[PDB]
């Protein structure tokens, strides 16, 4: 089977992970299931009779993504040393974060349109491999008209022909989750551009 | 016996691929081809597609939890050769996982309210309320945070309850706009506003 479990559970009762149902299981009370791992007794808790496993705390995926997982009368082991995947599933709950709070850049005065100024980057602590939670899109908030930024790549280019020293510009770039669709989390950075003479 | 796997998918999937939902499976299966899995119920056959050989369920459409949060389907497992069940036909649930795609909406659009003129600081005026269609079970996509956008020095709002209070110690009408926003303490998310009129008694 597969044992996922949604992160950041906000409620007050235990979280059902799933049950270990052996093909060796007879049907009656012939067997009992045993815990195997770190947290397996307080964090994860097992129903001895059935193999039902439940979690006991609210879990943050970003803090730990993955977890490592006999007869009632005799105790004779009919199963091998167990190990399953308890991978905490992902929700979008981390803001995109730029790699630098202030990017300092310069661009030649007599510059053609599309002239590279500086490239900005935002990491995203969420799962880039499930949903759009970490698909970040870059947009310009201040400095607009004079400069452009590539939605996907975060490359800032000059977007104006007639540009001579106003020597200085302050550009604000937004990064946003969910391929930029409304509802996504966002971060900003400021870019100080001086025109080189 | 049916293996008690879970069945889910994210809402509002923006990819031309079909989403994997889960695997129906039983003890009696032998990785053999001897079993035929059958899927019936609301959606089966067009909304939800099953591999009869492995028991893999896929979803075809982009779904919306706020429209419909859980689906009840029926699972069967029959012998190919004999045509007989190896498992009893059972209902099972497909859960639709949430994305933050609903704004907090205030109960009223205009909250007309009143409070005495000579009132002390922190005198309760009115409690505004916003609700959020998203899922309160996981994260903050549906936990709203109240904040004041207009009505400064004059008035205050309680962050988690939406109670408006007098913020002064010393005009008759006051236009106060309260904002509600999910994903508190985080930039982004979704927000809603409301106008609250305050007239002082004289
Ligand atoms: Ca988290
Ligand atoms: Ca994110
Ligand atoms: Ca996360
Ligand atoms: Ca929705
Ligand atoms: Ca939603
Ligand atoms: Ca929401």
């Amino acid at each position: 089977n597969q044992f996922f479990l949604l992160e950041e559970y906000t409620g007050s009762d235990y979280q059902y992970v799933g049950k270990l149902h052996s093909d060796q299981d007879r049907g009656d009370g012939s067997l009992k299931y045993i815990l195997s791992g770190d947290g397996a007794g307080d964090l994860f808790i097992i129903n001895e009779n059935t193999g039902d496993i439940q979690a006991t705390k609210r879990l943050d995926r970003e803090e730990k993504p993955v977890y490592i997982l006999v007869n009632r009368r005799t105790g004779r082991p009919v199963e091998p040393e167990s190990e399953f995947i308890i991978k905490i599933h992902d929700i979008n709950d981390n803001e995109p974060i730029f790699t630098k709070d202030v990017y300092t850049a310069t661009v030649p005065e007599m510059a053609d349109v599309g002239t590279f100024v500086v490239q900005v980057t935002a990491t995203d602590a969420d799962d880039p491999t499930y949903g759009n939670s970490a698909k970040v899109v870059y947009s310009i908030l201040q400095g607009q008209p004079y400069f452009s930024v590539e939605s996907e790549t975060g490359i800032i280019k000059t977007a104006l022909l007639n540009m001579d020293r106003r020597e200085q510009y302050q550009v604000v770039i937004q990064a946003k989750d969910m391929g930029g669709q409304m509802g996504g989390l966002s971060g900003t950075t400021t870019v100080n551009i001086t025109l080189t003479d």
